[PDB]
DNA sequence: CCGACGTCGCATCAGC
DNA sequence: GCTGATGCGA
DNA sequence: GTCGG
């Protein structure tokens, strides 16, 4: 809420560059600046103040000035009035419509949720589902419901095989009070770097059978993306939620939990002060080189001579 | 001045 | 019918 | 768009 006006402005610019301009490096530039400003412990009084911060340069400092003086950005006003820009931006809010599909839809006069309904025939399976749950997928998930969902996931996974280990990561694991979705990391001792054909399928199938998973967006041997829903009390239906399950080699569990706990910006940063310290971290391993042994998230921190950050202190 | 700035599993579908 | 090219969410 | 070459 502190430099919230500015970070909102920047995120909106980011989204425009990604969805309309298809300029992914400006999108990332804008998010990097929003992130460095969100972490700043002072109320920014000028663009020059922001300019001191890494990731904030000449053009963003100048936009910060306009915003502080005026309480708006003209270019964002100009964007939001443009019919093509605003329509493409809107449509990308549907899961399964990205910058390319949105643009093609808008080009052929399909620019609203009603137009999408009227044109279901031109939608693929993922986009029809994105449209069906358009509102639901934009609602956040209260931590209380994340706990209910957690217990159901871990429980049903155990019912398939007691040796599976399921871990809810993402914002949930960072201790957020609401989450955009549920991300589940799965492991099983039968699956490691060296050694599975139905390991994930068995878990998805069980979750469908107890009617927790309601839809499938994509599913392979290591990655499920779908829809789920907590069961209802006469009382009101819960909204449908996005759920991601990843099946990961047991011996890369800690690098995976680290990565899939995030945040995305944090992961970018840690990777930075690992490269600076003689290391390469990816979702699977830390290497100097062959993969160094790891027995905790802490270890990866130690390696790169960072003090351990709790999941909570990672939402950056 | 200017090149770097994430890579990937999974789904669809022109163009043969 | 097939698959290399492309798009999606991440 | 930004920053280090
Ligand atoms: N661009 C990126 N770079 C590095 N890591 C990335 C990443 N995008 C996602 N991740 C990783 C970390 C997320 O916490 C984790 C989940 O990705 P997610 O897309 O479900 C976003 P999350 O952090 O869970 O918050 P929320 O909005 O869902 O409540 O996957
Ligand atoms: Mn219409
Ligand atoms: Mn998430
Ligand atoms: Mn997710
Ligand atoms: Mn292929
Ligand atoms: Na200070
Ligand atoms: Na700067
Ligand atoms: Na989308
Ligand atoms: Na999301
Ligand atoms: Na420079």
């Amino acid at each position: 809420t502190l430099n919230g006006g500015i970070t909102d402005m920047l995120t909106e610019l980011a989204n425009f560059e990604k969805n309309v301009s298809q300029a992914i490096h400006k999108y990332n530039a804008y998010r990097k600046a929003a992130s460095v400003i969100a972490k700043y412990p002072h109320k920014i009084k000028s663009g020059a103040e922001a300019k001191k911060l890494p990731g904030v340069g000449t053009k963003i400092a100048e936009k910060i000035d306009e915003f502080l003086a005026t309480g708006k950005l003209r270019k964002l006003e100009k964007i939001r009035q443009d019919d093509t820009s605003s329509s493409i931006n809107f449509l990308t809010r549907v899961s399964g419509i990205g910058p390319s599909a949105a643009r093609k839809f808008v080009d052929e006069g399909i620019k609203t949720l009603e137009d999408l309904r009227k044109n279901e025939d031109k939608l693929n399976h993922h986009q029809r589902i994105g449209l069906k749950y358009f509102g639901d997928f934009e609602k956040r998930i209260p931590r209380e419901e994340m706990l209910q969902m957690q217990d159901i996931v871990l429980n049903e996974v155990k019912k398939v095989d007691s040796e599976y280990i399921a871990t809810v990561c993402g914002s949930f694991r960072r201790g957020a009070e609401s989450s955009g979705d549920m991300d589940v990391l799965l492991t099983h001792p039968s699956f490691t770097s060296e050694s599975q054909p139905k390991l994930l399928h068995q878990v998805v199938e069980q979750l469908q059978k107890v009617h927790f998973i309601t839809d499938t967006l994509s599913k392979g041997e290591t990655k499920f993306m779908g829809v789920c829903q907590l069961p209802s009390k006469d009382e009101k239906e819960y909204p449908h939620r996005r759920i991601d399950i990843r099946l990961i080699p047991k011996d890369q569990y800690y690098c995976g939990v680290l990565y899939f706990t995030g945040s995305d910006i944090f992961n970018k940063n840690m990777k930075a002060h690992a490269l600076e310290k003689g290391f390469t971290i990816n979702e699977y391993t830390i290497r100097p080189g062959e993969p160094l042994p790891v027995d905790s998230e802490k270890d990866i921190f130690d390696y790169i001579q960072w003090k351990y950050r709790e999941p909570k202190d990672r939402s950056e």
